[PDB]
C-alpha cells in the first residue's frame, strides 16, 4: 500500500489501486441541510461507552487511533437507523494544515477544522474483517470539531501525541473516557456510504452528528505536530489527511431532528 494525501499518491490517485473509490455509495459525502429529510421513524442513537476499555493509540502513517478493547460487548452503538448491536474497535481523526478545512464530511460545503469518527462493527458478523465486507458491517459515528474553547476531554489525547509523534510509534492508552469527546446533543444526519480510506469498502452507515465539538487552537496544533514519516526519515507533518467529499449519487440524507 502506497497510497497516501500527497500531491502524488493522495485521493485523486486512489481509484488505481482502489477502483470502488469511484463507487455508489463513497464517502465523505456533502450535507447539504436544506435538502436532508427529517426522518421521524429513526429512532434516538444510543451511544453505550460507560464500560468502554481504551489499550492503545497508535500513529499509523494516516492519522493515529485510540484502540479498544472489542472482544466484549464494552462499548456499543445502537438505535439510530441501526439494526442490532455495533462495537466500538477505535477512534481516530482527519484535520487540516489549518482550521478552514480538515474535515471530510462537510455542511452546506462548510469544512470544519477536523473530524472525530468514532469506528464500530455490527457483532452479528464477528469479527471487523467479515463485517467490512457487508453493506450494513460498521457504523462510524462523526463528530466535527471547531476551534475555540479547550474541550477537556480530549487532553489526555492531546498530551501523548509527543511520544508516538512518527509512523509505528504506540504507546499505551488505558483508562480513557470517550464520552468526554461527544457534544451535549446527539441529533444527527445518517447515510449509506464507505471507509474514507483504501479500501474504501462500501460498508459504513454513516451517522454524522450536527453540534460540533469545541477545541483549541492549542489542541488542534498538537494534532499537527505529528508525522506521516517514519522515525529517521525526513519530516513530513501529518496535515490534511482528509478526503473531500465524493458524489452522493442515489443517496438520500435523513435527519433525526427537525
Ligand atoms: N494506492 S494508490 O493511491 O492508487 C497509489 C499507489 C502508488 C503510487 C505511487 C507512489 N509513488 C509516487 C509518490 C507518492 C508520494 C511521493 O511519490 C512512488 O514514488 C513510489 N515510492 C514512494 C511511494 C510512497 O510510499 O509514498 C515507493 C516505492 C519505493 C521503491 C524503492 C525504494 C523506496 C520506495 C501512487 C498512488
Ligand atoms: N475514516 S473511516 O471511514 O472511519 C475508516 C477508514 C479505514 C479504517 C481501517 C480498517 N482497517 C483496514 C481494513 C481491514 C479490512 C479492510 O480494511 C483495519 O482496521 C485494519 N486492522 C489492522 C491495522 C490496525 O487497525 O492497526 C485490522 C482490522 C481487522 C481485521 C480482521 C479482524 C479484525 C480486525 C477504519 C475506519
Ligand atoms: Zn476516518
Amino acid at each position: 500500500h502506497h497510497w497516501g494525501y500527497g500531491k502524488h499518491n493522495g485521493p485523486e490517485h486512489w481509484h488505481k489501486d482502489f477502483p470502488i473509490a469511484k463507487g455508489e455509495r463513497q464517502s465523505p459525502v456533502d450535507i447539504d441541510t436544506h435538502t436532508a429529510k427529517y426522518d421521524p421513524s429513526l429512532k434516538p442513537l444510543s451511544v453505550s461507552y460507560d464500560q468502554a476499555t481504551s489499550l492503545r493509540i497508535l500513529n499509523n502513517g494516516h492519522a493515529f487511533n485510540v484502540e479498544f478493547d472489542d472482544s466484549q460487548d464494552k462499548a456499543v452503538l445502537k438505535g439510530g437507523p441501526l439494526d442490532g448491536t455495533y462495537r466500538l474497535i477505535q477512534f481516530h481523526f482527519h484535520w487540516g494544515s489549518l482550521d478552514g478545512q480538515g474535515s471530510e464530511h462537510t455542511v452546506d460545503k462548510k469544512k470544519y477544522a477536523a473530524e472525530l469518527h468514532l469506528v464500530h462493527w455490527n457483532t452479528k458478523y464477528g469479527d471487523f474483517g467479515k463485517a467490512v465486507q457487508q453493506p450494513d458491517g460498521l457504523a462510524v459515528l462523526g463528530i466535527f470539531l471547531k476551534v475555540g474553547s479547550a474541550k477537556p476531554g480530549l487532553q489526555k489525547v492531546v498530551d501523548v501525541l509527543d511520544s508516538i509523534k512518527t509512523k509505528g510509534k504506540s504507546a499505551d492508552f488505558t483508562n480513557f473516557d470517550p464520552r468526554g469527546l461527544l457534544p451535549e446533543s446527539l441529533d444527527y444526519w445518517t447515510y449509506p456510504g464507505s471507509l474514507t480510506t483504501p479500501p474504501l469498502l462500501e460498508c459504513v452507515t454513516w451517522i454524522v452528528l450536527k453540534e460540533p465539538i469545541s477545541v483549541s487552537s492549542e489542541q488542534v496544533l498538537k494534532f499537527r505536530k505529528l508525522n506521516f514519516n517514519g522515525e529517521g526519515e525526513p519530516e513530513e507533518l501529518m496535515v490534511d489527511n482528509w478526503r473531500p467529499a465524493q458524489p452522493l449519487k442515489n443517496r438520500q440524507i435523513k435527519a433525526s431532528f427537525k
